[PDB]
């Protein structure tokens, strides 16, 4: 057994997940090994992405520890993102086959619109000009949707969802008429120094699941991340619950999502660190420590995504 949320389609989402991304000049072969030192810690949910360059690795780390008995199928929560170059409607079903594909598995347990900014199709993931402009392209995110529910009525995904969605974006879609399935989830940047209480309390009186990225600062990778940001791990209050607890300063950003109800993932390719974050079960959090991290909040948000700004679809 392991903790799990009911999401608003009647299916369970484990409520910590193994993040998966790493920066290009990390090797692929991490990735295989470091999903299968996930499992083995006790990672039931694992977050990846087309846009991550690294289903073929994830899949087999997954169909292994399937193959070897370590795990069932069903006891693995495997979420995919449908990328910005597929939100076309009759894109949307080929690109989570060639997940599907890429990955070896028969389904995805969740299926997410990564980022709600459209380009243009074909392989290339950030296509651009001669004079390096990237091709956007012009796309109703509601026909997406649409697709991404057929993709759930044909058991290709048990689940669907959005990500990187504002308030606006996320009424476009449960205001759409004709709605079969709300979203499940919204995945966002969350952490003691961008909590997103608002979008988070909008997200509860929705029944939609918000599920925190970079909650524990960020892989700072540029040009991505601004090195300037501070560092949330090196946060004196955050230092000092981790000393007090006997735990870490991951560890105490990880529990203060979970007691407010976010889902939230963790990124370790440190066999170490894999062990660690799972210890978050391990103890809990008083009102008071609760209040303190909250007052953490400053308004940093490390990933902005700023090379797709400018399209009214960008959602900071
Ligand atoms: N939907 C999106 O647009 C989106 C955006 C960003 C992230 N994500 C997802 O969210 C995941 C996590 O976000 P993130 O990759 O930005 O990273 P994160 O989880 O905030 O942090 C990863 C950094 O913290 C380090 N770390 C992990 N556990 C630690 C611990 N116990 N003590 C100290 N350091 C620790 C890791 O280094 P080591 O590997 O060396 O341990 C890594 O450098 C991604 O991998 C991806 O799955 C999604
Ligand atoms: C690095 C780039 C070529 C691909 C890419 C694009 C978007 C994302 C988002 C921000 C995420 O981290 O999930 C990651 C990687």
């Amino acid at each position: 057994k392991y903790q799990c949320v009911k999401l608003n389609d009647g299916h369970f989402m484990p409520v910590l997940g193994f993040g998966t991304y790493a920066p290009a000049e990390v090797p692929k072969s991490k990735a295989l090994e470091a999903v299968k030192l996930a499992i083995e810690a006790g990672f039931h949910h694992i977050d990846s992405a087309h846009v991550y360059n690294n289903e073929e690795q994830v899949g087999l780390a997954i169909r292994s520890k399937i193959a070897d008995g370590s795990v069932k199928r069903e006891d693995i929560f495997y979420t995919s993102k449908l990328w910005s170059n597929s939100h076309r409607p009759e894109l949307v079903r080929p690109a989570l086959e060639r997940s599907l594909k890429n990955l070896q598995l028969d389904y995805v347990d969740l299926y997410l619109i990564h980022f709600p900014v459209s380009v243009k199709p074909g392989e290339e993931v950030i296509p651009k000009d001669e004079n390096g402009k990237i091709l956007f392209d012009t796309v109703d995110l509601c026909a997406t949707w649409e697709a991404m529910e057929k993709c759930k009525d044909a058991g290709l995904a048990k689940s669907i969802g959005v990500s990187n969605f504002n308030h606006r974006l996320l009424e476009m879609i449960l205001n759409k008429p004709g709605l079969k399935y709300k979203p499940v989830c919204n995945q966002v940047e969350c952490h003691p120094y961008f909590n997103q209480r608002k979008l988070l309390d909008f997200c509860k009186s929705k029944d939609i699941v918000l599920v925190a990225y970079s909650a524990l600062g960020s892989h700072r990778e540029e040009p991505w991340v601004d090195p300037n940001s501070p560092v949330l791990l090196e946060d004196p209050v955050l230092c000092a619950l981790a000393k007090k607890h006997k735990r870490t300063p991951a560890l105490i950003a990880l529990r203060y999502q979970l007691q407010r109800g976010v889902v939230v993932l963790a990124k370790s390719y440190n066999e170490q660190r894999i062990r660690q974050n799972v210890q978050v079960f391990e103890f809990q959090l008083t009102s008071e420590e609760m209040k303190a991290i909250d007052g953490l909040n400053r308004n940093v948000r490390y990933l902005t995504l700023d090379i797709f700004a400018g399209p009214p679809n960008y959602p900071f």
